[PDB]
């Protein structure tokens, strides 16, 4: 009854846009900067933010924060944390993993001079730990049907695959996603 | 029917502490290193972790990892998580809050010469949002009764205290917790 | 001799060495990884083929000799090339400042969307330091009305603060507030071996 | 003459710029944040106090003279007590040195139990580092017997590095797969100017 507010960037954004548009949610992707700084400051003296971030999700007078918070909230709405308690802990636990090394690559740069760290050590080795989750479990991390574990580490790969998958389940799952007809529907029409 | 596994230190393990103590749950409290690193490895060897990192909390023979997974877990279980839709979300977000200045307080040294911004920017910035927040809502930041929410800021400010709260009700929500029962004796009793 | 400057296709850290060698009009070989293929493959290929001290990029290589660490090779450049300063003091001073050139130019390169920063780098971070530029500026005034960091000439100092704002720029929009250190980058930005080497970049 | 070097109560960022002292011998008043009180509050009144450049100690004080910025002292002072290399090519080896061990001790400072990256510090970064470090040393074979990264006397990058492990070594486990590094440091170690400072620290 729902906008998205955030920069017009993928950031921590684009798994809640990867959700809505596998639940087919209707709402309005609104972007600062297509000064994104003015508009951003302009728009916390505008909306009651509790910690001045974005991205916020307002749904009717509601307004929601904090990316992951935000993934979580939805995914119990829609039925995609597990089916279970445990599952659910599971899912949960993956989509951890994922934001440890979302933030790795993401503090990964030519100036640093990491980025044959994160190339050669850092990503090798949590692929490894997803494939191997995979394996423990027409490919889902959790149970037998998606979670947001899944659109997670579908996001991550994603992100990392703009800028810079040895892994063959994980290679297989990355595709399984992308060609849902609803993502990749979405994927096609991304900027 | 519990092993919690960690290094000797507070870190990302304090948080689980604090929720057992509170929660009266008896467990065995394994801390490496009381060659902290050549023990480590070897609980890497022995145990099966999903991403080889602590805490790992075992129950029974059931491996949970992820400490803030592992806290919204409990959380759940043991009706500290909120008592609504909404609430359960808010306490979420606020214990994402927390956790990004969490890991600033964690990046701030004297190597880095970032003492000063965090003492004067970064510090005064989130405690203003924290208290905000408790003055929206014989002190709960959700609902009318205890949540992790309140546990996860009490242990934000313990920590920062022992390195380095103008905050009135965050200062009386500090005392409040700090004076629960199982708290206060958890605390006396700490190294 | 035969120079060669490898890097990856980027300013990085490199940028100032070759802002230098373009003040300076030396003619070199300007070796980028990635213009057209994997730089990552690049890189790794050269690191077999060059003995780096530390697997690192920059490499400066005049003759058979090979130099890293930009910043080392900025000084070892700046003394030859009589840009470092002209007393034991000023020596300190452009080095001084070039070492706070370094500190918020780092800040910079760890600012980003995703981690959310970039207000605090806006807001706060950034205009502290170029308060404190505009401060050491003003101390050497004067012998300025040209501005220099330290004493009358151009210094490696002035290229740096120079390079640090034009990098800023590409990402982030005025320095409306600092009004001797937006003189400043222009005066550099002028030179006509710096505009020269600008307007072809 | 009235030599004062301000910090806080810690090694730090200042410990190398004693540790050159101590070598030396040269006398000076170590003036420490904190030792008993506020640090911060005894921090805020001397920035207010001292005119710094950046609000940063460390901060040397000759006289009225204040130098800032911490590698740029030792810069100063390697150059003036003749611990910079006797060379153009040897002061800067020397400087590409202390600029890697630069970044190792950053990154050793960004090294703890919360952000969980211990095991690739100790595992990962450190073992690659100290291999450069190693293999440098082993070029210097050469005029090594001794042991000195530049040349056949000693420069600030052997106190660099002797300092980088010190400092490592009090927070973190043995540079047995590193017996020139290991030795070098032992050496340094016991330099005798150096070894007494060690034990009355």
């Amino acid at each position: 009854d729902i906008v998205l507010y955030y920069f017009d960037a993928r950031g921590k954004a684009e798994l809640i846009r990867l959700i809505f548009a596998y639940l087919g949610i209707e709402y309005t992707d609104k972007r600062f900067g297509v000064d994104a700084f003015v508009e951003f400051k302009n728009f916390k003296k505008e909306k009651d933010t509790p910690f001045e971030q974005v991205p916020i999700l307002q749904i009717g007078d509601l307004i929601l924060a904090q990316s992951q918070a935000i993934v979580r909230y939805l995914s119990k709405k829609y039925n995609i944390c597990g089916e279970s308690e445990l599952n659910e802990f599971y899912a949960d636990m993956i989509f951890c993993g994922v934001q440890d090394i979302h933030y790795k690559f993401n503090n990964t740069n030519l100036f640093k001079q990491n980025e044959t760290t994160f190339l050669n050590e850092d990503l090798p080795k949590w692929s490894g730990y997803f494939e191997k989750l995979l394996k423990k479990n027409d490919y889902y991390f959790v149970g037998n049907n998606l979670t947001y574990a899944d659109l997670a580490v579908f996001n991550l790969y994603d992100d990392i695959e703009t800028k810079y998958l040895n892994f063959p389940l994980l290679k297989a799952h990355n595709e399984f996603i992308s060609n849902l007809p609803n993502i990749k529907n979405y994927i096609t029409n991304r900027k």
